[PDB]
């Protein structure tokens, strides 16, 4: 791709939401694995990068990962791994959670820079009814969807991966339009 313009950082916050890793098998785990890497990546060369976070990061995710970056992980900047939960992470910032979750009535149609947004770091997600939707519910925090019906059918909208996501917010970020965004993702 080609960027216009200068680099300037966002405020915005964004978390991978880590603690699915009983739902997944081995394959998955790897995949999942490599889709975390892509988001930083995208988020290297971003217009806009973000302060990414990866919560309740552990485990096979976690084993997977140094097993296969040897190390290189530890040298992500602005990357923020923890294992602690985006709930402890951001205790004084409860308020500024966003969850996004395509069974949300919600829609985002902007990203505020005073907020933070969370992926369920969760591969096959369509095999887990709601299960974002219940798991921020019933922490309080607000959810959302992204406001890309007109662009994606529904049977692929359920098919979209953490990266993909992702570099559509990060690239919201570049374009300022949610169809530029997206088509620059999908197609």
């Amino acid at each position: 791709r080609i960027r216009l313009g200068k680099v300037v950082p966002s405020s915005i916050r964004i978390v991978l939401d880590c603690a699915f890793d009983d739902l997944m098998n081995d394959k998955e785990i790897n995949s999942l694995c490599q889709q975390v890497t892509r988001c930083h990546s995208a988020n290297r060369t971003a217009l806009h990068p973000v302060e990414l976070f990866a919560t309740n990061f552990g485990g096979r995710l976690k084993t997977r990962q140094d097993f296969v970056l040897k190390g290189q992980q530890n040298n992500w900047k602005r990357y923020n791994p923890t294992t602690k939960s985006y709930l402890e992470e951001f205790e004084s910032q409860k308020e500024k959670l966003v969850y996004l979750s395509a069974d949300s009535d919600n829609t985002i149609t902007e990203l505020d820079e005073d907020k933070i947004y969370i992926i369920g770091a969760i591969v096959d997600k369509n095999r887990y009814k709601n299960l974002c939707q219940n798991k921020a519910s019933e922490q309080g925090i607000k959810t959302a969807k992204l406001p890309i019906d007109e662009y994606i059918k529904i049977t692929d909208r359920k098919i979209l991966t953490v990266n993909q996501v992702f570099e559509i917010l990060s690239l919201w970020l570049e374009y300022r339009d949610w169809e530029k965004a997206f088509m620059e993702v999908i197609p």
